[PDB]
């Protein structure tokens, strides 16, 4: 049973995100002429307070789910990777989870008491609530259901990344039955983050052709975080290199992603504030608790 830090990737421009909804919802009421719980009659009013600019611009804030196992290399995310042939959700819920129970609400009393727009994967959705970070509906509400795709491009940020203009990239061989389906790109710390951004790199004219992206967004850098002794920093392209790995679907990568993840675990130093020169060892659960207790982030298992 594996512990996951997800991480609060706020949406910078939510007007852009109200339009990508807006066709979405018109895209779902022509096919059907499971996009979105439906309205009942005297349910108007809720929907035209939620199909409403002040919604995602006023009321709620916009936030992904990122999810990661190395919750110490947020301050070096210069990307946000989502799968972009998938379905992600989109729902309310809580600023802090039951480990900051019942949340079984009507629509009206979620859309009252729960402050946060949240997208992740279907695969999620019950582990967040029988975590108390989303409520259950009176079962859950559902206010979009949106390809990958579409979200390509976007710029999100963090509260703990040193950049805040960390685009949404695609990444195919992100897995819909692991966490949220979302996963903070750290390409100076991990090998497989580096290889898919290499990829895009590199095949810019089929990226930027296929998806809304330009070529001067894959320009961002990411401020390694974590040494090893003998190898230096920015582990995650010398072992790119170091194995030759051909793709970032290179069937390789789960073994050097897994090698990796445990060499910086045991051998890693910190290199980036608040803590330089402590090992990664010990900074792994510093990381944790700082980015809960500061509700920058929660803890979730599955």
């Amino acid at each position: 049973s594996q512990e996951y830090t997800l991480i609060k990737i706020f949406v910078s421009n939510v007007k852009d995100f109200y339009s990508i909804f807006m066709n979405s919802i018109r895209s779902s009421q022509s096919v059907l002429n499971t996009f979105f719980t439906d309205f009942e009659k005297g349910e108007e009013d809720l929907k035209n307070k939620i199909w409403n600019e002040d919604f995602f611009v006023k009321d709620k804030k916009v936030i992904f789910l990122g999810s990661t196992l190395k919750p110490e290399t947020a301050y070096g995310q210069n990307y946000t990777f989502i799968n972009p042939n998938e379905y992600y959700y989109l729902t309310l819920g809580f600023d802090k989870q039951n480990l900051h129970v019942n949340n079984i609400m009507t629509k009206e009393e979620i859309i009252n008491s729960c402050p946060n727009i949240y997208v992740c994967s279907e695969n999620s959705l019950y582990n967040l609530a029988y975590q108390g970070i989303i409520p259950l509906l009176k079962d859950v509400f559902i206010l979009n259901k949106i390809k990958g795709e579409h979200f390509v491009g976007l710029e999100t940020y963090t509260n703990i990344s040193k950049i805040k203009n960390l685009y949404i990239l695609p990444m195919t061989t992100i897995k819909m039955n692991i966490s949220t389906g979302i996963v903070p790109c750290v390409s100076s710390d991990s090998t497989d983050d580096y290889a898919c951004l290499e990829d895009i790199r590199k095949k810019k004219n089929y990226y930027c052709e296929k998806y809304n992206l330009k070529e001067e967004q894959l320009k961002n850098n990411s401020e390694s975080c974590i040494e090893l002794p003998e190898i230096g920093n920015n582990t995650g392209k010398y072992y790119y290199e170091k194995e030759k790995v051909s793709s970032y679907k290179d069937v390789k990568l789960q073994k050097i992603k897994e090698v990796l993840y445990k060499k910086q675990y045991f051998e890693g130093i910190m290199t980036v504030d608040p803590y330089k020169g402590m090992k990664t060892f010990n900074c792994r659960k510093l990381a944790k608790q700082n980015i809960i207790r500061n509700l920058d982030g929660f803890l979730y298992s599955e």
